[PDB]
């Protein structure tokens, strides 16, 4: 089962996919793009430490929030 | 319309509603609770700068994402 450090970097990988598509919908500002080029970097190293891929990460990062979303 | 930064906002709240729903669900790590607290700070202040009640930003965050994500 999945430690905390786990599901907090599943559920910022989806979180940072969703403000991603966001981004390439042209729906948000610069600063808010700022913020997602750094976070990118942030979780980028952080999947490194933790030897965790970034889409596997995300598909269960998805799942998370599913999950306390349709409860 | 709303203006991208109005949607950076509006979606910033309601990605920091699920992430402080997952702190209080006690799944997540401590670093990410001390970023959760960091950018509770930096949402009530952009808060007062934009104008725009938080809850509110919250509600319409919620349907952005849910837009994207039906799609």
């Amino acid at each position: 089962e999945p430690n905390p450090t786990t599901i907090a970097f599943q559920v910022d990988c989806y979180l940072w996919h969703l403000k991603k598509t966001l981004s390439m919908m042209g729906e948000v500002d610069a600063p808010f793009e700022d913020r997602l080029r750094r976070e990118q970097k942030a979780l980028k190293g952080r999947s490194m430490t933790l030897g965790i891929d970034i889409q596997s990460a995300t598909q269960e990062g998805y799942y998370k929030i599913k999950s306390i979303t349709e409860e």
